[PDB]
């Protein structure tokens, strides 16, 4: 039923596009009577496309409720006159630390702590867990899909289209080839992502970010899983490393088996973490 979503003129106001683009037609978007901000996810909607769309706000009202997922608030419809085409706004949770990909970027030398690394992984992971659960597959995991809200809370964008975006989170199994034919995403494709997203916390960027995009779409399933370059780094996160990217899916660990992993299990500073993170979103 789409013909009971409300006109958003005097609920919510656009202000600006969000980020500069990664999302797309995603906007700052304020609530009028209280001032109080939101995500604003724009799309225009034909008469065929109205049966796809109304699947789409159903996975955000069952699926988006965890503390690790941005919240949906509502669905809106900006009527446009009979010559066409009407405007659909789906209104959620604005993050206003924005994401972990600007965390990086702006923390010097751009490398995270280890202890933070391990924090921002877990909430990843208590994201992808509720969502496997409930069989759904995320299918884009990268530091852009990851936000901070103002209180340091780690929430998931962006779950599962006639273009193929970056291929540098990608998992082996996603991008078809002559032995893997029918490529199909699996839960496991999530762990391998937030192995990258792991890699990126710590440095900067995900493993082949000097290669043509269309280079690494080639090489992923080709080259051998990507390794962390500094030694620096502990025993438990390079086993982390190394469970997330395992080559081949079908030997990869579930989300509920790297919920478990030392890295991820054993951390005593976790409430140090959260202050850190804080502090670190206090200066704008
Ligand atoms: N200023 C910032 O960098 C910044 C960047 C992003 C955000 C943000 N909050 C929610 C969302 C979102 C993105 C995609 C989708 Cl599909 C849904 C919601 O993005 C807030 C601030």
């Amino acid at each position: 039923d789409l013909s009971s979503l409300r006109d958003p003129a005097g609920i919510f106001e656009l202000v600006e596009v969000v980020g500069n683009g990664t999302y797309g037609q995603v906007y700052k978007g304020r609530h009028v009577k209280t001032g109080q901000l939101a995500a604003i996810k724009v799309m225009d909607v034909t008469e065929d496309e109205e049966e796809e769309i109304k699947l789409e706000i159903n996975m955000l009202k069952k699926y988006s409720h965890h503390r690790n997922i941005a919240t949906y608030y509502g669905a809106f419809i900006k009527k446009s006159p009979p010559g066409h085409d009407d405007q659909l706004w789906l209104v959620m949770e604005f993050c206003g630390a924005g994401s972990i990909t600007d965390l990086v970027k702006n923390t010097k030398g751009n490398t995270l702590k280890e202890d933070w690394i391990a924090y921002i992984s877990r909430e990843i992971l208590r994201g992808l867990a509720h969502l496997h659960i409930h069989h759904v597959i995320h299918r884009d995991i990268k530091g852009q899909n990851v936000l901070l809200t103002e209180n340091a809370e780690v929430k998931l964008v962006d779950f599962g289209n006639t273009f193929i975006g970056t291929p540098y989170w990608m998992a082996p199994e996603v991008i078809a080839c002559d032995e893997n034919p029918d490529a199909t995403y699996d839960y496991r494709s999530d762990l391998w992502s937030c192995g990258i997203t792991a890699i990126e916390m710590a440095e900067g960027a995900p493993p082949l970010c000097d290669m043509h995009p269309m280079r690494a779409l080639f090489l992923i399933p080709r080259n051998p899983p990507p390794r962390l370059k500094s030694k620096k780094w502990s025993k438990k996160f390079f086993s982390f490393i190394e469970g997330c990217l395992v080559k081949n899916y079908m030997q990869r660990p579930s989300t509920e088996q790297l919920l478990k992993h030392p890295f991820i299990r054993d951390q005593p500073n976790e409430r140090q973490v959260r202050i850190q993170l804080k502090d670190h979103i206090d200066r704008t």
